[PDB]
């Protein structure tokens, strides 16, 4: 029954979508981040000035102390705690119960957000890169092992508050329109792909489609904009100044800080270019392309004056450790993280709240050869 886990995510734009969860007996409700791009299952442990309530090891008699310590960092963001074991539950996802291990976080650094609601975070990704090591057996691998869940899921992240869905264990047919267009799983640890060319306004940045992938390129539900390598991203910039050079933007805006206004309804969509990312593909030399268009890239924001001004900022950012494709990119489409078959698929989402979309077959010599090593 997907039907039932339709619209299970939630939360505010730019602060990520979390999924209510439940820990140890009785159970504790807690809202937790869905995270592609990280492997450790953890949640606030003790109190903290953005915290609304936390996870109380004392008072569940499932839970199991594994008496050792863990620290994870992140793109941005960090926490240590203990690593102990207790039972999980999702209300509005499979109607199961599994013992799988939990970090209780103790102490964090610019990891919480204030007003956030959510109190954790459910890394997705695989045990390769789960801390202290890769014999922390992420969430997911425990699920699919101790129940009949298939080994998969599926996320539709839903633009500006903001709400989505995250299918576990299939695909919900309702969530999309169109074919279903697979790019394979490079390997696992992050959900590593490969991109094979970048368009911008219709023009190709014509790099060495390595660049694309330098040092890596993931599929990151954790991350809030498209962090491309310095070179490309320094390339995008230049093309999409170019394309909106009908107006000027503050050079902060351009460093996703700052932000710009226009009057409700009057955003200049015309001016903002649309960003065509080219996937490997399932067949010899066969790629495809998604299109990311300024609806996804301009992130909005809460008005300076008062509610009568469309505000956004850039969602798009430096990355010093490869490409990542986060919600931002995501939110066009309904994506499906088949590990079962070791890829992953894109299709157009079904939530409007214009349209991206997925186009394919295209065709791209030496595919492989674009990933980066
Ligand atoms: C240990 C080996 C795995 C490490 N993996 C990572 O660091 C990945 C690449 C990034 C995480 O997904 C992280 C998860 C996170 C979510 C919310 C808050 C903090 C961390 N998000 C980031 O580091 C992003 C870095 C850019 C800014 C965003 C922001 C703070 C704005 N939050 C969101 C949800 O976008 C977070």
């Amino acid at each position: 029954s997907f039907v039932e886990m339709v619209d299970n995510l939630r939360g505010k734009s730019g602060q990520g979508y979390y999924v209510e969860m439940t820990v140890g007996s009785p159970p504790q409700t807690l809202n937790i981040l869905v995270d592609t791009g990280s492997s450790n299952f953890a949640v606030g442990a003790a109190p903290h000035p953005f915290l609304h309530r936390y996870y109380q090891r004392q008072l569940s008699s499932t839970y199991r102390d594994l008496r050792k310590g863990v620290y994870v960092p992140y793109t941005q963001g960090k926490w240590e705690g203990e690593l102990g074991t207790d039972l999980v539950s999702i209300p509005h996802g499979p109607n199961v119960t599994v013992r799988a291990n939990i970090a209780a976080i103790t102490e964090s650094d610019k990891f919480f957000i204030n007003g956030s609601n959510w109190e954790g975070i459910l890394g997705l990704a695989y045990a390769e890169i789960a801390r202290p090591d890769d014999s922390l057996e992420p969430f997911f691998d425990s699920l699919v092992k101790q129940t009949h869940v298939p080994n998969l899921f599926s996320l539709q992240l839903c633009g500006a508050s903001v709400g989505g869905s995250m299918i576990i264990g299939g695909i919900d047919h309702s969530l999309y329109t169109g074919s279903l267009w697979y790019t394979p799983i490079r390997r696992e640890w992050y959900y590593e792909v490969i991109i094979v060319r970048v368009e911008i306004n219709g023009q190709d940045l014509k790099m060495d489609c390595k660049e694309y992938n330098y040092d890596k390129s993931i599929v990151d539900s954790g991350t809030t904009n498209l962090r491309l390598p310095k070179k490309v991203f320094e390339a995008a910039v230049k093309s999409i100044k170019a394309a909106s050079s009908t107006e000027k933007f503050p050079d902060g805006f351009w460093l996703g800080e700052q932000l710009v206004c226009w009057q409700a309804g009057t955003t200049p969509w015309n001016i903002f270019p649309v960003i065509s990312l080219y996937l490997m593909g399932e067949v010899t030399n066969q790629s495809f392309r998604i299109t990311i268009l300024p609806q996804q890239y301009l992130r909005p924001v809460e008005d300076v004056a008062t509610s009568q001004d469309d505000c956004y900022k850039f969602a798009i950012s430096q990355s010093s450790t490869g490409t990542v494709m986060g919600a931002v990119i995501m939110e066009g489409f309904y994506v499906v993280f088949d590990r079962a078959r070791k890829r992953i698929g894109f299709a157009v989402s079904a939530c409007h709240v214009r349209t991206a979309a997925v186009e394919g077959p295209f065709v791209t010599l030496d595919m492989e050869d674009c990933g980066y090593n």
